[PDB]
């Protein structure tokens, strides 16, 4: 993947042998905004949720850093109970840096688009209607691409289209990929990049639109919060009908998982894990490893080929329709997953957990989520996805950014605070990961099944173990 | 629903205050289909498998009662071993009734295309062309119709498009169908689709759209007929084991209970019976399963209805069905087996001391769940607009009378694994839905002693399917 600025210097990167490039931030590079914003004396951010007052804020203050006459506004939806907050931050519509979103739209040369995907699928039409021609649609996730092809459609031709997509003191900040979809006059490269310099982005990575909306559904879908729940379900049942005490259970799983597996995957990776059990336990990894690897990837290699085609893009806009009554039926809004057993159980190891606690790392446990892992990966790899997207989509994200949540209150803590979208996804794709490993690699290491070593040799040889240590070095 | 039939006389049907048409079928009408065929001089049965064997050999015999001068021919491709147990029926390219698949539609007025779903996804473009102009191209399942609208296609304008679908004795007797007329060229495709389904040996078909049919139909597999079924019966012995309950008689008041005497009850004298034959101690326990479960059933019920009618859920069984071989660099991955798990490995221990005839206990909790779970299906299949007919056949008659002794026999696998590969795919997809939300919610209600929704349950009573289901058993093939 290349592509051509000429504002930002482009690096490159190797991983496993794939030579990425990127491209560097700093405050510094503010200085180079104007250059970059070309062409736009307004941008135009829509919505203000999480992403709204970060992004306006950050892109206000590195633009007035750089003595920009570029105008930053707001516009929000009538019924947003955010215009309070908008002025708070100094966005006001007296400023002429708040007003309604259509207004807004109408106005900016460059349109953030941060309201909901929901939102987003409901109102492009009226969105394309209201912007300027030969402006710059600006996403920072690519859900309503993959909503149009859904539907055999794309964008307006008459707009470039980019995304800027987030990946989670000199040199602090928080990663993030970029994509061009359109460009219709050859100013839509700087003006992402100008977009995620100007976000505090310490490293901006290359990627496309179709891959980053992929990846982000389909890695939500598994080891992100699909998956992990569901192989945490299904250990917390095997050791209970083992015998093992229901807290040591949690604690065997979620626990370590969240915890001292997820620490040292972040420190050292995945080899450290293994490396880290007793010769015993190396026995039992491998054991869980060789018997999960596959029922994982069916999952996800299922999963993965429903987002690319579209099937569960589609599942999730109508999903989102449900949750308010239609056609004479009820509505069905998201319910709880953390009142069953094994939460309610967890609730009580939590409140006698001791502060920076990480619990047992159960050498079983830690086969079956590595094996999730390098399946996912290895599922991604095929896919096409480059090094730096599939390591921080399917090892960083979920080890330094979702795990703490789950070990810190438990699984809705963790998912019911990410995207509808991903709650939808964490919902119907974890009982699948559960029952899978259930029915095959449950059965496979109690049939005592001689452990398959090509999956452990591809394991401790795996490239994507140097490209991990590569991309540690890349994180802020 | 209406159609206009010139050769057969079609029969009113009250079904809780709505009418439908149904039609008579019968030896004694086979006289009737020299007329009904008209236009028809060669009828093509493309694949054998489950259905070609008993469609063609039947129609063959049908249409020779009738005195009738039209060719059955089987069109299959040299390489399959279907093709010899063609010639075993008396089949043969020595006699004008076995050739190639393409030269068979090619030569054929009505072509029955019976073979798998996903070989007519990946080859209709190439059934298309060779059919001839105006001629009749007839599904036993809508699938193809689901498959095309998912791409926003449609069939060619130049030919007619019916369905006959069993909803399955030949030698009351037989099997009832559901028939649909989606494109009428020139006015013949209802009377062949008649013609069609009585010479099968329909006792009674019933009026459908092709959409309709193939939304009910793969819902529904998705549903009570196996997914929910599955998802309810590990989610229920879980508790009951979670709660001290011993494994096996877990297995009998799920599994057991539900395949057997809650089945046939529901066949003899439907759900009411069901909370009739209960203590008064249990209909307490039966309306707290009920008013919890109606609703967290629904949930996905609803889900997967939506699925299926948007073209989401057939586009990802098209792809499924590809991931059974090599492909991309990445494995193979073939359907896995079910049944290996603790719950029926209790089950194979349970059936090894079954006395014959044992149609296990009946625990009323058991029955709220799994009358929730069918009224849940009725709902949405009534909510998203189909016929009493249809809905009574896909959610209570094929379940209760056809596929739960299976489970009863011998076993999940035993059901889900005859069935076909689309359905094969929708239980387990679908199943670790019912049972996740069965325990996040339903349960949960319980063990908090919520309340019960006595709009629910006296909703339940009076519901007017009740009544219809009586209607609609009077009509089931045999006597039952
Ligand atoms: O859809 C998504 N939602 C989402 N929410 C996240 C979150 C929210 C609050 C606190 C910590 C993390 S991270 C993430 C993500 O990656 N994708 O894709
Ligand atoms: O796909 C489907 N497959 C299927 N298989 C059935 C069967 C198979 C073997 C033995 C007895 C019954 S019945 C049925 C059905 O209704 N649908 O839709
Ligand atoms: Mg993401
Ligand atoms: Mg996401
Ligand atoms: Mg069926
Ligand atoms: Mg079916």
């Amino acid at each position: 993947l290349d592509f051509d600025t000429s504002v930002f210097n482009k690096e490159k990167v190797s991983l496993a042998g794939h030579e990425e490039y990127i491209v560097r931030g700093g405050r510094n590079l503010f200085p180079l905004l104007p250059e970059a914003f070309k062409g736009i004396k307004q941008i135009g951010v829509i919505g203000w949720g999480s992403q709204g007052p970060a992004q306006a804020q950050n892109l206000r203050d590195s633009l007035a850093e750089a003595k920009s006459d570029i105008v930053v506004k707001i516009g929000l939806r009538k019924g947003s109970k955010s215009f309070d907050e908008a002025r708070a931050a100094g966005f006001t519509e007296e400023s002429g840096t708040l007003g309604d979103i259509w207004e807004t739209v109408s106005g900016s040369d460059l349109v953030l688009l941060l309201i909901s995907d929901a939102a987003q699928a409901d109102n492009y039409e009226k969105i394309f209607s209201h912007m300027k021609p030969n402006s710059i649609l600006g996403l920072s996730h690519g859900f309503l691409l993959g909503h149009l092809q859904s539907a055999g459609l794309d964008f307006p031709k008459n707009i470039s289209v980019i995304a800027v997509c987030p990946k989670g003191i000199n040199g602090a900040g928080i990663n993030s990929s970029f994509a061009v979809h359109q460009d219709v006059d050859g100013r839509a490269t700087d003006v992402a990049l100008g977009w995620s310099v100007a976000l505090g982005s310490p490293f901006t990575f290359a990627t496309t639109l179709e891959q980053e909306y992929k990846s982000d559904i389909f890695g939500e879908r598994g080891i992100l919060l699909g998956a992990v729940h569901g192989i945490v379900e299904a250990l917390f049942r095997r050791y209970t009908e083992q015998g093992m005490d229901e807290e040591m259970a949690y604690k065997n799983t979620v626990e370590g998982i969240t915890g001292i597996i997820s620490k040292t995957i972040s420190k050292k990776g995945m080899l450290e894990v293994y490396n880290s059990l007793t010769e015993e336990g190396k026995k039992e990894f491998n054991k869980a490893y060789s018997a999960s690897f596959y029922p994982c990837m069916d999952i996800l290699y299922e999963c993965y080929e429903d987002v690319a085609s579209g099937s569960e893009i589609r599942s999730v806009v109508l999903a989102g329709r449900r949750f308010y009554e239609k056609e004479g039926l009820p509505a069905f809004p998201m319910g709880n997953i953390d009142q069953t057993r094994m939460w309610k159980v967890g609730e009580k190891v939590r409140s006698t957990r001791p502060e920076n606690d990480l619990g047992p790392l159960h050498p079983f446990t830690a086969g079956v989520y590595v094996a999730l892992m390098m399946a996912q990966i290895e599922v991604l790899r095929k896919k096409g996805h480059s090094y730096s997207e599939i390591i921080n989509e399917s090892v960083i994200e979920s080890v330094d950014s979702l795990n703490p949540f789950m070990h810190a209150r438990g699984v809705a803590f963790m998912v019911d605070n990410c995207s509808t979208t991903a709650r939808l996804g964490s919902r119907k794709w974890a009982p699948r990961f559960d029952y899978i490993l259930t029915q095959q690699a449950f059965v496979t290491v109690d049939k005592d099944a001689p452990i398959n070593q090509d999956l452990i040799s591809n394991f401790m040889s795996d490239p994507v173990h140097g490209a991990i240590e590569v991309c540690a070095e890349l994180r802020p």
